[PDB]
């Protein structure tokens, strides 16, 4: 039995786990880059799941959901910056901390204020067993079309895509 809550409890752990071997790796390996696309993919359809299945369920928070949403701006728009400092740049090291700095935080503070739903929400455990079942097919769905688009279009087509 899956909830929706520890489906994205899950991807969290996964995302941060990313996060933590990209850090680990050196500074413009065949491996940092092939797990810094991995993550491209990850956050993809992290992001995705929450637009689409998550807020929308969490709605009745209104200024929270508003906060969610500024916050994905946030990390999109940071992405944008250290997609401008390639890894053999001096400066590339300092362009990682920061959007890693950016990412986590969001997630941290969708843990406090987002998970479980804010008590505006009413939602019963048979939804959110219900919405959970939907968001791990979602996210299988969409994990797969991130996969097509980075495989087929490239890794510039993925990160437009967000
Ligand atoms: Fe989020
Ligand atoms: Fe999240």
């Amino acid at each position: 039995m899956v909830n929706a809550y520890e489906v994205l409890k899950e991807h969290h752990v996964v995302i941060k786990g990313l996060g933590r071997k990209i850090s680990e790796a050196p500074v413009n390996s065949e491996e940092r880059h092939a797990l810094f696309d991995e993550l491209l993919i990850e956050l993809d359809i992290h992001f995705r799941i929450e637009d689409d299945l998550y807020y929308p369920a969490l709605s009745a928070a209104t200024k929270l959901i508003a906060v969610a949403h500024a916050e994905h701006r946030q990390v999109i728009d940071q992405l944008s910056v250290l997609l401008r400092t390639p890894q053999s740049e001096p400066g590339y090291e300092d362009e990682w901390n920061s959007f890693k700095t950016v990412l986590e935080a969001h997630a941290d503070e969708e843990e406090r204020d987002m998970i479980p739903a804010p008590p505006e929400v009413k939602i019963t455990d048979a939804e959110l067993e219900e919405l959970g079942e939907k968001m791990a097919a979602r996210m299988e769905q969409y994990r797969g079309s991130a996969l097509y688009k980075l495989r087929t279009k490239g890794r510039a087509a993925l990160v437009r895509s967000l």
